[PDB]
C-alpha cells in the first residue's frame, strides 16, 4: 500500500523525458523519448472515438499512405474543447507553453519561439493502415509525433521505422507506438520514416504536432 501523502506532478507532460530524451545523430537528428507522459493510463481510453476523415494516397501522389485523421481546430479552440476529453485541451496548452519551447531547445538546440503549430488526431486502425518512407515537408521546421496505447502486439505491424533512404526495408531504427513513446525531429533532405503496415485491424493511436513559420 502507497504512504498516505501528495505526490508531485507538474504537468501531462514531464518535459524531462523530452531535455533528456534519446538523441540520434544519424542517420538523422532525431529525439525518442520514453515516459513522456506523467498519468499515460486513462489517455487509451480518453482519445476521441469520432470525428475522423478517412484519407489514402496511392501512387500517383510522392507518398502513399492509409489512415484517418481528426484535427484540432479552432472550433475547437473557440468552443473551450468541449467536444474533446479534458487531457486534450491541457496537451494543448502545454504544446504552447514556453516550457515546451525551453525543453525542445535543451533537447535539440532548435528554437521554436514565435512559430506555429497544427495538432491532429492520427488512427491507424484497419489491416494495411500506413504511411510509406517520406521526409515530412520541408516547410515542417519541427515534427513530434506522440503514441498513445496502453498495449500493443508488435506481430501486428505499425512501428514507426526510420530509415536510410526512400526504402520500406532500410531500416536504422524502430519505436513501438506505446504510450510515453514519441519521436520528434526537424524534417531534412534524409529524414526518411514511414510506418509499417497494420496486419490485423488494432486501433494503433497518435498525436502529431507539427510546427512552421510558412504555412503549408
Ligand atoms: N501530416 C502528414 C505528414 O506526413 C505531412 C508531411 O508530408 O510532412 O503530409 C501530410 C500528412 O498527412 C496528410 N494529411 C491528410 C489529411 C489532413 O487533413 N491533413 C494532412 O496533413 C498530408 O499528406 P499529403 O496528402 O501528402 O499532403
Ligand atoms: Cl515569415
Ligand atoms: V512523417
Amino acid at each position: 500500500s502507497s504512504g498516505e501523502n501528495l505526490y508531485f506532478q507538474g504537468h501531462m507532460i514531464d518535459f524531462n523525458a523530452i531535455k533528456n530524451a534519446e538523441l540520434l545523430v544519424k542517420p538523422f537528428k532525431v529525439g525518442i523519448t520514453t515516459n513522456l507522459f506523467t498519468d499515460p493510463k486513462p489517455l487509451f481510453k480518453s482519445y476521441p472515438n469520432s470525428g475522423f476523415h478517412n484519407i489514402e494516397k496511392g501512387t500517383e501522389h510522392e507518398k502513399q499512405y492509409r489512415f484517418s485523421v481528426r484535427e484540432i481546430t479552432t472550433s475547437d479552440l473557440e468552443n473551450d474543447f468541449k467536444n474533446l476529453g479534458k487531457c486534450w485541451q491541457i496537451l494543448y496548452q502545454e504544446v504552447s507553453s514556453v516550457q515546451y519551447r525551453d525543453a525542445i531547445l535543451k533537447a535539440i538546440d532548435l528554437d521554436i519561439s514565435g512559430l506555429k503549430f497544427k495538432m491532429g488526431f492520427y488512427k491507424y486502425y484497419r489491416t494495411g493502415d500506413w504511411i510509406s518512407p517520406h521526409k515530412d515537408k520541408p516547410e515542417k521546421i519541427l515534427n513530434h509525433v506522440m503514441f498513445f496505447n496502453e498495449t500493443w502486439n508488435c506481430a501486428n505491424g505499425g512501428q514507426f521505422l526510420g530509415l536510410r533512404s526512400q526504402n520500406m526495408d532500410d531500416i536504422v531504427f524502430e519505436v513501438e507506438p506505446l504510450v510515453g513513446n514519441s519521436v520528434f525531429f526537424e524534417p531534412r533532405e534524409n529524414s526518411w520514416h514511414a510506418v509499417r503496415p497494420l496486419l490485423c485491424d488494432q486501433p494503433r493511436l497518435s498525436v502529431q504536432i507539427e510546427i512552421f513559420r510558412t504555412q503549408f
